[PDB]
């Protein structure tokens, strides 16, 4: 009712249970004024938003109707790696039911996508992704309850012949970016705000594109990172979202008008072709061109809410028991990517850690591109990047490292089992940059 805004269909838990059969299938769809056949969950792009409360049971049956094997990664959920199993393969025509309980203190925006090694990048690029929202008691305080809430799934695409464009040799090296920069599967939609305070859940579900988000004439007030709430709102003029990262921001519309949400130029170190330059840039691709993501129309006579004074206190973490060093390196021309000089081998365990202990991980980017590092199953606290302090305390599961940057992460090891860590430029993961952690 009122103005429409494109947003994925929401499926909600009922009486503590979210039970849902989701098919992964090729699907003809309308997209940016054309018809295209994508790979989708539940017949839509993006897939449906699953919305649960803490302590809910999730029983998701994935029915594989693709021509190739697949599986699901529950990105950012601290659940068992025997449920969130990166090594599982669901053959075409077969089904698999994922059953888990939502942890009691969890809150924020998460997502699901394929994680069959070697096929992630084509499958994710083809449209297989969806959001998972864990509601929190904090959503009831007036300063958030009365905000207008929307999910914004940021995902670019490129089509050729009415299907997702194939990966080129350059895509395996740089990660694939597409010419259609979409919001919730729509091109430059318009959001007609009905409240003066907005609460926007942001999800970068792109293969490799970075979104340096800025809203004309407005700061953003960050209230949640990947894995949960900040301790209090943080005002920012702009917000860089790397592939796989999520944020929740409050927007306070002061005046009437139409304001662009843009992805400002960002240079993530991608490499260009043909060596024959004059002066300007050369063969580094250089900064991305700016993109308009959506248009925001403020309500008449807008009066925003006061910001919440506080959000969620961040638990103090015990002293770490071990320090780890993970060096990321690249061989760009072979498009091969390494952690500590090795490529992923599913038969090899790279790190052995103890359940119920805290570790510090020093992840060092000795490449020339940004690499966004992701750890399954165990959310972490970023303490510092490049020797300087992180700007807030919150659970993260992806941390962006620019060339030469070293991140120090506090990693509480929860669930026992074998899981992975990898770059979330998913082409790099497919081409080597993944390793295996075993918790016992
Ligand atoms: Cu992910
Ligand atoms: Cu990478």
């Amino acid at each position: 009712q009122g103005p429409s805004f494109p947003e994925p269909k929401v499926v909600r838990s009922q009486g503590g249970l979210l039970s849902l059969k989701l098919s992964a299938t090729p699907t003809p769809l309308a997209i940016a004024g054309q018809r295209a056949t994508l790979l989708t969950y539940g017949g839509s792009f993006p897939g449906p938003t699953l919305r649960v409360r803490p302590r809910d049971t999730v029983r998701l049956t994935l029915e594989n109707r693709l021509p190739e094997p697949t599986n699901l990664h529950w990105h950012g959920l601290p659940i068992s790696p025997k449920v969130d199993d990166p090594f599982l393969e669901i053959p075409p025509g077969e089904s698999w039911t994922y059953e888990f309980t939502v942890p009691k203190e969890l809150a924020g925006t998460f997502w699901y996508h394929p994680h069959l090694h070697g096929r992630v990048a084509p499958q994710l690029f083809a449209g297989l992704l969806g959001a998972l929202v864990v509601e929190s008691s904090l959503d009831a305080i007036p300063e958030l309850r009365e905000a207008e809430e929307h999910l914004l799934v940021l995902k670019d695409l490129a089509l050729q012949g009415g299907r997702p464009a194939p990966h080129t040799p350059m895509d395996w090296m740089n990660g694939k970016e597409g010419d259609l920069v979409l919001v919730n599967g729509a091109l430059r939609p318009t959001l007609v705000a009905q409240k003066a305070t907005l609460r926007l859940r942001l999800l970068n579900a792109s293969n490799a594109r970075y979104y340096r988000l800025a809203l004309q004439d407005h700061p953003l007030y960050l209230i949640a990172a990947d894995g949960g709430f900040l301790e209090e709102p943080l005002e920012v003029s702009e917000l860089l979202l790397a592939p796989g990262e999520r944020a929740e921001v409050l927007v306070r519309l002061r005046k009437e008008g139409r304001f662009l949400l843009q992805a400002l130029p960002y240079d993530r170190g991608a490499m260009g072709m043909m060596d024959m330059g004059g002066m300007a840039h050369a063969m580094p691709q250089g900064p991305s061109r700016p993109e308009t993501l959506l248009y925001l129309i403020a309500p008449k006579n807008p009066k925003p809410l006061p910001l919440p004074k506080a959000l969620s206190p961040f638990p103090t973490l015990p002293a770490p028991v071990v320090t780890r060093r993970l060096v990321l390196t690249e061989d760009m021309m072979a498009a091969r990517f390494f952690i500590n000089g090795q490529v992923f081998d599913h038969r090899r365990v790279d790190l052995k850690g103890q359940a119920q202990t805290v570790e510090v991980w020093e992840v060092e980017n000795q490449g020339d591109m940004d690499h966004p590092f992701h750890l399954h199953v165990h959310p972490f606290q970023v303490l510092s990047v490049g020797g300087r302090p992180f700007p807030y305390r919150a659970w993260k599961d992806v941390v962006n490292l620019k060339a030469g940057e070293v991140a120090r992460l506090l990693v509480p090891l929860r669930e026992k089992g074998r899981t992975v860590f990898h770059c979330h430029i998913v082409e790099h993961e497919d081409r080597g940059m993944m390793g295996v952690l075993e918790v016992g």
